[PDB]
């Protein structure tokens, strides 16, 4: 599992192999 | 699993192999 | 599994091999 | 599985091999 | 598991293999 | 007054939309 | 007055939107 | 007056949005 | 007056947004 | 007057936002 990124002026966050969980009401 | 990106002026976030979960009402 | 992107001025987020889950009412 | 994109001024998000799940009423 | 990044002027945070948990209402 | 917002992708959500009175 | 916001991706959320009165 | 904010990704949240009166 | 803020990622939160009166 | 702030990532929080009156 090798991760790299190349961004210049992104206005959002960047993630990597993310799996946080579920959400409930 | 190798990840890279190349964006200049994105106004959103970028993700990678994301699978967070389900949502319920 | 190799991922790369090339966008200039996207107004939305970008995803990669995403499969989060289901939703219920 | 190799992914790349090339968009200039998209007003929507972009996805890649997405299959989230089902929805129920 | 090897991680590296290359960003110039990102306006968001960057993450790596993140999976925090679920959220409930 | 005005809001002027946008949304990229809201997959598998349940309630979205801007309220302005 | 105005808000002028945006959203990238709000996957699997339940309530999103800016309130301005 | 104005707010002028933005959001990248708000995955699996429950209440987001800027209030300005 | 104005706020001019931004957010990268707010994963799995419950209440976000700037109040300015 | 103005605030001009920003946020990187606020994962799993409950209340964020700058108040200026």
């Amino acid at each position: 599992a090798n991760f790299l990124v190349h961004s210049s002026n992104n206005f959002g966050a960047i993630l990597s192999s993310t799996n946080v969980g579920s959400n409930t009401y």
